């Protein structure tokens, strides 16, 4: 599923995201913009084997099992597929975690390179919530 940016922000609105662990909801949409261009469905292989899964890009080096990353963690206690769902529930809940394990959004480049110190309200801008 490709998410448009209102319907976006209001599914993560509903799931909890709005200023979780302080995190505007602007956040949570410009990084998925960057990270995955608001798509579920979307996979990147990394130099090391690893892959990021979904809206949010998360990894199977630590986040969730794939079968083919060896001497990773599932921390997330997820196979990976469940992070490409058009549900993006399994992808919130996992999230969460990952941005409560001291490093903040920080965690995902794209945020840190493209959305951090930026004026992210615009991303929610115009959106009935
Ligand atoms: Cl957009
Ligand atoms: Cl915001
Ligand atoms: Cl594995
Ligand atoms: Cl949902
Ligand atoms: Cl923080
Ligand atoms: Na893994």
């Amino acid at each position: 599923k490709v998410f448009g940016r209102c319907e976006l922000a209001a599914a993560m609105k509903r799931h909890g995201l709005d200023n979780y662990r302080g995190y505007s909801l602007g956040n949570w949409v410009c990084a998925a913009k960057f990270e995955s261009n608001f798509n579920t469905q979307a996979t990147n292989r990394n130099t090391d084997g690893s892959t990021d899964y979904g809206i949010l890009q998360i990894n199977s080096r630590w986040w969730c099992n794939d079968g083919r990353t060896p001497g990773s963690r599932n921390l997330c206690n997820i196979p990976c597929s469940a992070l490409l769902s058009s549900d993006i529930t399994a992808s919130v809940n996992c999230a969460k975690k990952i941005v409560s394990d001291g490093n903040g959004m920080n965690a995902w480049v794209a945020w840190r390179n493209r959305c951090k110190g930026t004026d992210v309200q615009a991303w929610i801008r115009g959106c009935r919530l």
